[PDB]
């Protein structure tokens, strides 16, 4: 089998992208956020505190004919951002593009953090990490791609985000259509739970590539790219003006820039991250400072290639025995 969604940004700025999965039965359609970084299947629902929704597509187990609580399981998670979640299990039907799982835990939000009510536009998260990092005690379940697996054509998904604009999660097979040149495969470490892998190195601009070991995970659920403060202030050094705002929480930019491009290495391959990909627009409104794409991860504890480094490219996820990512430029 296979399955085919298109995935949207959330807003102007790609904060966030957005799947619609059918839930339940009858189908109970909810936009998820797709995250190769964790591995929680979380939705907000009717059991959800209502003071913390707040124009959310909810799910109601009770209106489904498949739904089965999960007795006894709880789960609770917190991500790298602050933002956390946690409520009891539901096992339905989980469909995404034409493709269906049976008995797909649901993890049914009693209780969200402020920064998910405030987002009316993600209705839960879809994680597509490892299912070790999966929270649901005491019986830890797997995730969609985890029960999928088996029954794919091929044992991989693959993330084709958009720059201000829609892309494409597909499950099971290779669009050889969706990108240019070849797909270079890279080593994957599944020990810390993620789809974690080492750059070669990095270019700014139009300089040369340095070539360096960047170890990092490949995180849909993260907006932004993650690295090295070296690293980052070799790009933000190439931009008249910018600067580190402790204030701001992150390096900033005249909004008047023109932003240079990034590359990334993928072995012996280059992604070009052009740098309009790297502006995130005034950090408040009508403000003529604005916020970068490239920050450091200093202090995060790990490096990631978020959406702003991922939407550069095709980028398969390969769950075979040995696990592997590959990146096609698009």
């Amino acid at each position: 089998s296979t399955g085919s969604a298109t995935t949207t940004p959330i807003d102007s700025l790609d904060d966030a992208y957005i799947t619609p999965v059918q839930i339940g039965t009858p189908a109970q359609t909810l936009n998820l956020d797709f995250d190769t970084g964790s591995s929680d299947l979380w939705v907000f629902s009717s059991e959800t505190t209502a003071s913390e929704v707040d124009g959310q597509t909810i799910y109601t187990p009770s209106k489904s004919t498949t739904a089965k609580l999960l007795s006894g399981a709880t789960w609770s998670i917190s991500y790298g951002d602050g933002s956390s979640s946690s409520g009891d299990v539901y096992t339905d039907t989980v469909s995404v593009g034409g493709l269906t799982v049976t008995g797909q835990a649901v993890e049914s939000a009693k209780k969200v953090s402020s920064s998910f009510t405030e987002d009316s536009t993600i209705d839960g998260l879809l994680g597509l990490a490892f299912s070790t990092l999966n929270t649901v005690s005491p019986t830890q379940q797997k995730t969609f791609f985890d029960n999928a697996k088996a029954s794919l054509d091929s044992p991989v998904f693959t993330a084709d985000l958009g720059y201000h604009a829609p892309g494409t999660y597909n499950f099971g097979f290779i669009d050889t259509t969706a990108y240019t040149g070849s797909i270079t495969y890279t080593a994957v470490s599944t020990k810390q739970g993620f789809w974690e892998w080492t750059s070669t190195g990095y270019a700014v601009g139009s300089g040369t590539f340095k070539s360096t070991s960047i170890d990092g995970i490949a995180d849909t659920g993260t907006t932004l790219l993650y690295l090295p403060a070296t690293v980052v202030s070799a790009y933000w050094a190439q931009v008249s003006g910018a600067k580190s705002s402790s204030s701001v929480g992150g390096y900033v930019f005249p909004c008047s820039a023109t932003l240079p491009s990034f590359t990334f290495g993928v072995g012996s391959a280059r992604i070009v991250i052009p740098g309009d990909y790297i502006d995130f627009g005034p950090i408040s409104t009508g403000s003529s400072s604005c916020f970068g794409g490239i920050q450091s991860s200093a202090g995060i504890g790990i490096n990631i290639f978020g959406d702003v480094a991922l939407k550069a490219a095709f980028v398969v996820f390969n769950g075979a025995t040995t696990p592997t990512l590959g990146f096609a430029s698009k």
